[PDB]
């Protein structure tokens, strides 16, 4: 496995988008560009001000770089929710994005993690006490059921950080251990219940729908990413421990072998997602399949995923994915490619030096 | 419907036969000592007027639940001191309590986060009496083993949360099942409560206590969807079991979703042994007990009423009703001890006085 699997990758992708019933939609470039700039300008203002500014630790260059990243993901994917939705969501999850960040030692802090919390007492870890405080302005658009969802995954978020600052891929046999890490660091619950605000649905009312769209989305949405950012994955000597990688470790089977492992999982939850939902109220199956498809233009888009080299290496081949890649790609770019001038600025920076 | 006695006997044997149960910890005076220990405190606690005043429950289940919990701490946790064995019984009495049991949470659950954060006494009963006494059993562990028993008793509140609904998932939804289970299994507070900072250092064995808690996540639960591949049958409050919901959700056929539970539970315990059998001794230790105790549990608890079984097939000749009453044996043999030596006085009485 000494080169990428283009063709085989192709194959998985087209595939992928073909399930998924990948095509174009309601969601306009002007409309884009309208959250786009709404959701990144309130961010923006939120982690330009100085309590935040001083609390999370974070290369301004590397916070602007992430806080992009996420509401371009944010935008893309919850294009029902309303612009506030996708705003405070655009903060909660360059949050977490930004923890990564840290290779700061979560122990010391984490100590009376529990005693603090209950008592009401602002947590030792800046994270947590910026997160915690900001928590109401995202909770707010959700039911108690919900809201309950976004509130574990977050802190379950927060453990599979802890993990992953031991670079760690599991013991030779730990067959478990791989998705045990990647559910943890996964965010699938916040992601999961976060597509329904209770300004367009009834969480008692839909309860069985959103909880079976929560169950089966964690997966997709994960499989989704891992598959999507295999490729910039793929020679980075620093990545050392992702699905794929710790599948090798942990399961004792080769790179090929695992990244087949990902994509049958990945293949199956689409089909099942489909099928689940296509017959399920309308309004439903809608925030789904937008959330999927929007994700995946997300990926295409994103320069982070370095997909557009996948695409200039495989433009002209005739063949039947290469092309059926090529025509996807165009499809995402003509509403996914959008230069950061039109809505990401003034730079936090700027905003945070005033 | 009828109940597969017959594919009942066979799955438990074949697990029972592989995870090679034998239960030779502990002695049954020491079995005794610790359980009237862990039982006398924990009654003492759900007998205050607070405990009796917030938690709804009829007396006679409240009892039989505290027992059900103090007999599998004190078979399960072998390793860890008297106090943790009680201060865990009562967290997991709590769970209990909870697992069995209607009321719409949505209302109480509306301020969860508000009132969490600025330190207020939650709405539910439940939580307020919990993250009340949540402290005593956090003590005994480290951070990192904190945050697990937290996050997984939350996950659990959820859990139950779902389970009000008796929805076994929608057909087609594969990832349903185990979603499901996985929330109201309590697997990460159980892995990590086995490793009590007394005995164990959770920065010198992250890398074992987190593998071990991946893998006994799924190992404790399939044991337990097993093993009382009996008593949750029948039952209208255990009607969606993972494997109901195997069947619903993924469409196939009660013997199948039988037969793919002991093939996870099989792996699962394979497994076990070998990413653990030439870790730190310590280790392999606490987790070779637990494994065993659970087992012993399982077969002499009333709960599980697996009784109603060793005397229905111990006159049938198979030999899946030769395999399964020659481990019922035994079992019974350590773990077989009547409540009055124990379990007394009984928590009414300790709550009317
Ligand atoms: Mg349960
Ligand atoms: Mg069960
Ligand atoms: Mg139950």
């Amino acid at each position: 496995m000494e080169n990428f699997p283009t063709e085989y990758f192709l194959n998985t992708t087209v595939r992928l988008l073909e399930y998924i019933r990948y095509r174009d939609s309601n969601y306009t470039r002007e409309e884009r560009i309208e959250n786009l700039h709404y959701a990144y300008n309130k961010a923006a203002h939120h982690f330009a001000q100085p309590r935040q500014q001083q609390l999370l630790k974070v290369d301004p260059k590397r916070l602007q770089a992430s806080l992009q990243t996420i509401v371009g993901m944010v935008v893309y994917s919850w294009a029902k929710v309303s612009k506030e939705c996708m705003a405070d969501l655009s903060i909660h999850y360059t949050y977490t994005l930004v923890l990564d960040d840290s290779k700061d030692d979560p122990y010391p802090t984490m100590v009376n993690y529990f005693d603090d919390l209950q008592a009401g007492r602002e947590q030792a870890h800046p994270w947590w006490a910026l997160v915690n405080e900001h928590f109401p302005n995202v909770l707010r658009h959700f039911g108690p059921f919900c809201s309950l969802n976004l509130i574990r995954s977050t802190l379950d978020f927060f453990e599979g950080c802890w993990i992953e600052q031991y670079n760690f891929g599991g013991f030779p046999g730990s067959h478990d251990y791989p998705q045990f890490l990647r559910r943890m660091n996964g965010l699938g619950h916040c992601v999961g219940a976060s597509l329904w605000p209770k300004e367009q649905f009834n969480e008692r009312s839909l309860f069985l729908e959103i909880t079976s769209a929560i169950a089966q989305m964690e997966n997709w949405m994960v499989w989704v990413n891992d598959l999507m950012s295999f490729y910039k994955e793929f020679d980075d000597e620093r990545d050392q421990i992702s699905l794929v990688k710790n599948y090798v470790v942990s399961d004792e089977i080769s790179l090929h072998e695992a990244l087949e492992k990902l994509t049958q999982d990945t293949l199956h939850s689409s089909k099942q997602m489909v099928a689940v939902f296509s017959d399920k109220d309308p309004q439903v199956m809608d925030t789904i399949e937008c959330f999927m498809h929007g994700y995946v233009t997300w990926h295409l888009c994103d320069r982070r995923y370095r997909l557009s080299e996948i695409y200039e290496k495989v433009k002209e081949e005739k063949t039947e994915d290469a092309q059926k890649f090529c025509k996807f790609y165009e499809q995402a770019a003509n509403v996914g490619a959008v230069s950061p001038s039109e809505w990401a600025y003034p730079p936090v920076a700027q905003l945070a030096n005033v």
